[PDB]
């Protein structure tokens, strides 16, 4: 049997682009670890990906992961994009590198480590761990300490 862990994630950004942060909580046997970091110029979507990446990368063995997020962007990538991207070579219909390919590839490498059970939470407000993840993300967004060197500046 695989160990079962619960991961809660959320991302936050003060503009588009603007300073932003991620927040994630990894829970195993009731004990929790938090993750968060803030970036001087990024996007909400990239922070939503980073929260999932960082919590999954913390796992040092194959697990079953109940992964709870309210990110509609992450869902659409998982459902519409990730399969055909591994078939098209991570390119668009016009043979061009897809947006945020650096993080989508990092996520795919962490996701393939585990048995993923997605919990598409409608909204972080309410589910306590998801609420705390929003607080951690906003906290990092107001104290950014890193550059998001993977963000291709669109403005
Ligand atoms: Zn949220």
């Amino acid at each position: 049997m695989l160990k079962q862990v619960e991961i809660f994630t959320d991302g936050s950004c003060l503009g588009n682009p603007g300073p932003g942060g991620y927040g994630a909580i990894l829970r195993y046997r009731g004990r929790e670890k938090t993750f968060s970091a803030g970036y001087t110029r990024t996007t909400n979507n990239r922070m939503e990906l980073m929260a999932a990446i960082v919590a999954l990368e913390a796992l040092k063995e194959h697990c079953e992961v109940i992964l709870s997020t309210d990110s509609q962007y992450v869902r659409q990538g998982i459902t519409q994009w990730i399969h055909n991207w591994k078939k098209r070579g991570w390119k668009t219909a016009d043979k061009k590198p897809v947006k945020n390919v650096d993080l989508w590839q990092r996520l795919d490498a962490a996701l393939g480590q585990h048995q993923i059970k997605w919990e598409w939470v409608k909204g972080h407000a309410g589910h306590p761990e998801n609420e705390r993840c929003d607080e951690l993300a906003r906290a990092a967004a107001m104290n950014p300490t890193l550059e998001d060197t993977g963000y291709q500046v669109e403005v």
